[PDB]
């Protein structure tokens, strides 16, 4: 078995450098690679193995060289397997895809940081290996632009970071698979301890091999797709994976660097540094599988996990907490609780005495936890209970006050640092994860708001609200939000459609206020989108109305948004009601689907602009939520420079981004990438509000006010002008199939402007070629160039010095690095009509174009030449994914074309709709964020 | 602050070399003292932190060169402190120590061990830095024995070593301070690992102080002597601190040397190399605190901790048994499962579906588990159920039959690697642990079960049992229990006494088998005991009867006991009833507080001699149980050596140990610790089973029985024929406050005779006399000596050559390491009649002698010249445990003697029965086992 000789070799020459000299990348996926092929020649054969092993080192070699004729030999492999080889050989490529991945978890979770490599501008930001940590930034805003550490401590206590938890567009990943990796990283990490025994190091390497069976040997196909609820549980495991474990432990470290600025006192305990929020199970936007039970269980669900992680927690809590010497408050708060009926510590103390009055309250805390729990469960299970909502936490204060009393106690006898411990790290996970651990934000779009509308003015004989001019809706809303007499009843012919959305409402008015955020307004394009939710959630008794905010996607709709806020906050009763905050949200791939990306990027720069300047007018604190796509939506160190992009005062301590779920493993899985992702949102909202960008000179504002225009007229010219580009998007792409199979919900929901923008982005993600992220890029530089001489110095400058610029230029190049103009030629020549050949060919020629000019304007000869750790990286995944992108490929071919029959070859050793699902699963896994 | 400079100086002085260049033990105790003296000085003032520190130096000064003036120098001090500093400084000097010990654990746990040290004998076997871990002892057996690796691996199959966890004889520690002293250690050695970053180590700083302050901080008195079922609650923690997790790691490194010598396969699963039980809640010897009810409760009790701790287990099984490939048995069983009624999962799943088999099998088996924990919980607090019998386990086999169906379907399906992950770990836990963790053990005097027979026949008018002869008890007994007819009813007159003996037979009635385990009967004298108790147990209707162990204590009852042993297996009833396993206990402390040690030894070793004479002669498989005070109930190396020191046979692949209260701490508190405790059991009772100790010259054994003869001479002279010698034991000793106070039970069964082993242990071993170990070996070494000039030779070439006597005479070394003839002196001054102060002398200079002649015996100058590591801790703790000394016998002088007046001082800063109640506890925690 010298095989092993030559995947280290292929593995050497897909990774030649070295980034550093902890660099075990190469040998981390060696060791993986090697064990996983050892389980597959064992499970299904030596010749199965020798096939896998030779496609494998063939995708590497065109990796590197890009030889089509690898491609071609890749392919002669790939379809002479019958369906059950098909099968395998794909299953087999997605594990070894995920397996460099995990190695390159482990690689980015143990590299040693370089502070000699620290250049001293905001460039050292894009990058993990030399971004700011939270010390570093607070003595950046104390010597370069001379802040107090009392206004670092005071920005501190008032900022608040919301992480939106929102579904994966394709296989979110089950919580047992994401606990297999955790194994494989674990045993990973601990076979390179530079001092373990023998014994120690073989049982690791068999634990590992166990470990990668076992993923191996798990169906990800079968069954359902997933119901939202399952979807919601498998998003909420990186709260028991690490982000429970993670906030405290994050929050003590803010502490200990405010010690070394000289604050002596902590962050408060109660202050909202760290907050989540999910959309699962509340975006009902073009997904009739999101029903009113579904929000309902959802949210109950959440009030359950909470609920058990605190009762689990609470235990060792009870534990430490073994004081006798107590205030005087709490000495008569145990006193009173020991008058009463201790079920859930008889393993622990048959009775908790008085002379430990801590254990007491905890004990009692402890009781209303399994109370919260089992009712929570009872009404979800049920519809009713049986449970006194007087013997759980109905609200958070109910959860806090005892708490705080023994943390008051416990400081009153100079028991401070007893108090700075489990308890410490109690209350601080209280207050960031609430009874709920999520709040969920339920989005609708505008339409259906205007459907029941205009129902409900026809019952009425008034009219259709949609028949009205903005005006009218506008003077009718206002008239029925301050008036005294209910809107409608029972007796109201509704329809299925608008039923769901007055349902979705009575729930919400059902369920504690605790479990929601926002009411997000999709299509939101007017003032009236707006105060129809206001009025809808009014009628619906919702007593605690949530915070509505319209999302602006089509890019006339950005144009118009700082109008339609400001005649918002110009209204009396929304001004009153909304209480001195607003929050807005931007869809950077929605906006980009209408049109082109550099357009909707520059847009969405302007926009933020003025709608500081509308809050500032009417004294407004305004909230900028980032939907994805974004330049904060990235994995790792570029979203530090991306937060610090943004215009000056968009962010004013209030920083709300989604985090998108194929990146949320990278982000959260493991406990140093944890900490560092909550780190680098934290000082990067802190910086920001103290440090802007620089104002972006005027010349610059000018020239990419022209880029976006030509911009523009590519982009729609090719998507929807171009008669015949339908037929071609769906050839050359999976897009059919993609919403045929079973992934998501409905990708329709007519033509492209009815397609959703998540659908738009995968379809051409999965062929390589990025269409959606790059398209329009190219004839805007050209143009520029042409127009003047010296226009390219001026990009060089602006991608030198305004972050914003860098960070958009930046996430192109990414975005290109996962591109590959042969392998969509593959797609062209099998599944696409030969008189659209030529088309296909233009295009990728602007891919070409794009990809040079991209390059000019960063200064560059490669790409990512500033990044070399995520090149590797990337060339290590792309050596997998290449092979997937062939298979799927020739099975494409295959399902849409039985009269193209194939040399079969025999069968090797113990349905092609199963092998696409494998490889746009192990695609999608492969290739992550793009736009 | 300078103070931690003079403390580091005086602790370098006190430990001047350095045993190893890992040896950071000074370094650890420096870091800990300076820490509790800064919060102790911000708690109760600097007055009072000054003044401990100068009790600590003046301390540490005196273990230097035991100058007897330091001794009245803390005395001065100590007599001048009104009860409430009195409490403050016994209390900091009890936590100082309890310091001390944590750091002599974390270095033993982290000390490299050295291969070039090994000698190559036995001798290397009485200390854990040269022992033999468990492949060297493969190698020893393979290559100097020629035992082949089959002959090794079956042997292990069929070994068992059974830990017996017994009442601490003091502070049983409450489970929360074991879980603070884990912190504490855990701490200390993260601040010391070669890597850690400035930040990490500031933070593991203020979590040892915060852990040091918390434990200084919970009262430690109050309340109850913890009833028994408290005390067994403290005594399981082990379980939940290292156990539990410890077990299968052990289990698996087994596995792990075994392929190392050839071997493939794994140590079956099934096979218990490892049994826990327990005397808590089950020894009822002179204490009627211990009532059917407790021992009904930890029965109870201990099923609910161990369904707990399979419940919370099997859920990450669960996550990893995700596979669908299946045995057809297993299929048939999953469909099966699939026809029911999933509560305990709905954050998991919402239902478990048949594609994941594996999953349905091991979600039922935690269903059933959750109702075994409730359903016992049920029985506790209330004395019926309704939850059915048939839905929880009651059994081993109905909890292992799905399990092995899983393991046996996995390997089945080549997925045999997956199967030796979490499922081997739990299949090795649940045979290991069964439904109760322990087997709880039952202990009562032979003299109630006479009472009990003398109450039956005297109700059916036969006459007097207690009367009979022992032949006629024997004739009578015989004939019952090969008779049909049962022996009473309810119409019997039954004593307080006799109806708990009955009450105790019903409660095991009615209780599962799998929660017992021996009966044991003490003061055994002769086989009616054993019929009798067999007779009680069958006629109580005691479905499946436990095995009755006899423990012989006086010596004489040793040398009857093969004899009655022989009569016991030669009845066709008692033969037939034990099926070929026979268990007798013997007592190490027991005897010697009969006829002094030494004679005990050499006693047990010839009554063990003879006992596996007889089980040969019958064919019958005899198991030793070593009661409290033996060679193998030492801490750490000694055991090794003391288990292989035994006599040829007499283990046989089956050890039964007392795990001493006082060392249940270093043994199993720490993760290394207790892998290390399981590993030489595991080894040295392999290796005595093929390699015997060499059987004793003759002269080696005449010379023994005269020593005997000599020794047992002194002893009994000393204890039992001088007449004011009772007075002087109350006197000069803390024996009358001991059984007074609150601490374990009633002390006298009177004189010394019906004294208990246990107080008369630990009242000399308070004053650091320890009179009971070593009193008796002078007279006999000297008599020898003198009776012939090569005698000397001969006891050096025992104690160089027979590793009985080589453990026997260690174990008298080490407690005169704990002996200070100066602080023995201290006590007689105050606490002593005048004219009883030559006795003490006299007594003293016999220890001076005993400790010469011993030194000259070992071949040693000093003290410990063998295991210079440990006679640096033990002379660490010294400093420490000099201090209570002192502060106790002034505290004695002022409770006995209120004629007493001492000028008090001034209150320092922010009861003398409680200043007593502290000394004890703390010389008892620095002292641990002696004798
Ligand atoms: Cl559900
Ligand atoms: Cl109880």
């Amino acid at each position: 078995l010298e095989k092993m000789a030559s995947i280290d070799v292929h593995l050497r020459q897909l990774v030649p450098g070295k980034v550093s000299e902890d660099d075990k990348l190469v040998e981390y996926d060696a060791l993986l690679l090697d064990r996983f092929l050892d389980i597959l020649q064992d499970l299904h054969g030596e010749d199965l193995r020798e096939t896998v092993q030779e496609l494998y080192e063939h995708s590497a070699e065109y990796e590197g060289k890009h030889e089509p004729k690898k491609l071609e030999e890749l392919g002669s492999v790939l379809t002479s397997l019958d369906p059950g080889d098909s099968i395998v050989i794909a299953k087999a490529f997605s594990h070894m895809l995920n397996l460099a991945n995990l190695a390159e978890e482990v690689q980015i979770a143990y590299r040693r940081r370089i502070k000699k490599l620290k250049k001293g501008d905001f460039v050292d930001e894009s990058s993990a290996t030399t971004e700011s940590d939270l010390e570093e930034t607070f003595k950046k805003l104390v010597g370069d632009l001379n802040k107090s550490p009392e206004e670092i401590f005071d920005a501190l206590k008032n900022q608040t970071v919301d992480l939106v938890l929102t579904a994966h567009p394709t296989q979110s990943v089950r919580r047992s698979l994401l606990q297999k990796h955790g194994r494989i990283r674990d045993c990973l990490a601990q076979l390179y301890a530079k001092d373990i025994t023998p014994d120690d190091k073989q049982e690791l390497d068999e634990a590992l091999q166990r470990e990668i069976q076992a993923a191996f040997r798990t169906d990800e196909i079968k069954r359902t797709p997933p119901t939202p609820q399952d979807e919601m549980r498998a998003g909420m495991s990186y709260f028991h994976e690490t982000i429970w474990k993670g906030v405290p432990k994050f929050l003590r470290r803010v502490d200990t660097a405010l010690k070394n600025i000289g604050i002596e006192e902590r962050v408060p305990y109660n202050a909202p540094l760290i907050q989540f929020s999910s959309w699962m199970g509340g975006d009902r936007d073009g997904n009739p599988r999101v029903t009113p039970e579904v929000t309902r269980d959802v949210c109950l669900l959440a009030r359950m996990m909470a609920a058990t992680m605190y009762f689990n927690q609470i235990e060792d809590l009870m534990f430490e907490m073994s004081m006798w010497r107590c205030n005087d408050e709490l000495r008569a708060r145990a006193d009173e609780v020991h008058a009463n009926s201790a079920k859930h510590y008889i393993e622990f103390w048959k009775s908790i005495p008085t002379t430990e009055p801590y254990r007491v309250i905890l004990g009692d805390v402890r009781d209303k936890l399994y109370h919260t729990r089992e009712r929570a469960h009872q009404l979800l299970s049920n519809g009713h209970s049986d449970v006194p909502v007087e013997a759980t936490f109905i609200n958070l204060e109910q959860f806090l006050e005892p708490l705080e009393l023994c943390y008051r106690s416990l400081c009153s006898c100079g028991d401070r640092p007893i108090a700075d411990g489990s308890l410490l790290d109690f209350l601080r996970q209280v207050s960031t994860f609430g009874l709920s651990l999520v709040r969920l934000d339920i989005r609708q779009e505008s339409d259906r708001h205007t459907d029941v509308l205009d129902a409900i003015t026809t019952h009425l004989d008034i009219g259709s609200y949609r028949e009205w001019s903005e005006e009218r809706r506008q003077e009718w809303l206002l008239s029925e939000l301050s008036g005294k007499r209910p809107l409608f009843g029972s007796d109201l012919p509704k329809t299925e459609e608008i039923a769901d959305v007055l349902d979705t409402f009575h729930v919400i008015a059902e369920l504690p206020a605790d479990s929601f955020g926002a009411y997000i307004i999709s299509m939101a394009t007017a003032p009236s989108d707006v105060l129809a939710v206001e009025l809808l959630q009014r009628e619906c008794r919702v007593k605690q109305p949530l915070r509505v905010v319209p999302l602006f996607e089509k890019l006339a709709d950005l144009e118009a948004a700082p109008a339609a806020v400001a005649r918002l906050f110009s209204v009396d009763w929304y001004k009153n009601r909304i209480n001195g905050k607003q929050e807005v949200m931007i869809g950077y791939s929605d906006s980009g689907k209408d049109a082109g990306r550099l357009s909707a990027a520059w847009q969405l720069y302007k926009a933020q602009e003025e709608l500081v300047k509308v809050a500032k007018e009417y004294g407004v604190k305004l909230t900028m939520f980032h939907g994805r796509g974004g330049t904060v939506g990235r994995g790792g160190g570029p979203t530090h420079l991306a937060i610090l992009s943004q215009p000056p005062d968009t962010i004013n301590g209030s920083l709300r981004v989604t985090v998108q779920g194929e990146v949320i493993e990278q982000s959260f899985g493991e406990e140093h990438l944890c900490f560092r992702t909550l780190q680098r949102f934290t000082a990067a909202t802190l910086e920001h509000g103290m440090r802007p960008p620089i104002s972006p000179k005027p010349e610059w504002r000018a020239l990419l006010d022209e880029m976006a225009v030509v911009a523009t007229e590519e982009y729609r010219s090719v998507v929807f002008q171009e008669p015949r580009f339908v037929e071609y998007f769906r050839l050359a792409t999976p897009e059919l199939e993609y919403g045929r199979m079973n992934i998501g919900s409905r990708p329709s929901k007519g033509g492209i402007e009815s397609l959703r923008a998540i659908p738009w982005i995968f379809a051409w993600t999965q062929t390589r070629f990025h269409l959606p992220v790059w398209l329009g890029f190219g004839s805007a530089i050209r143009h520029v160039i042409e127009k003047d001489v010296r226009n390219l110095h001026m990009l060089q400058d602006m991608y030198q010095h305004w972050p914003f610029f860098r960070v958009t230029i930046d996430l192109i190049e990414m975005v290109f690095a996962k591109g590959d103009p042969g392998i969509a030629a593959l797609y062209d020549k099998l599944l696409v009509s030969e008189e659209l050949w030529p088309f296909g060919e233009k295009l990728r020629a602007n891919f070409e174009e794009t990809k040079k000019l991209i390059l000019q304007t960063a200064g560059h000869k490669d790409l990512l030449e500033g990044d070399p750790y995520l090149k590797q990286g990337l060339r290590l995944r792309d050596s997998y994914i290449t092979t997937l992108n062939v298979c799927q490929a020739y099975t494409l071919k295959r399902i849409r074309d039985p009269s193209y029959h194939v040399t079969l070859r025999p069968h090797i050793s113990k349905g092609l709709e199963d092998t696409l699902i494998l490889t746009m699963k192990g695609i999608a896994a492969g290739l992550q964020n793009t736009g």
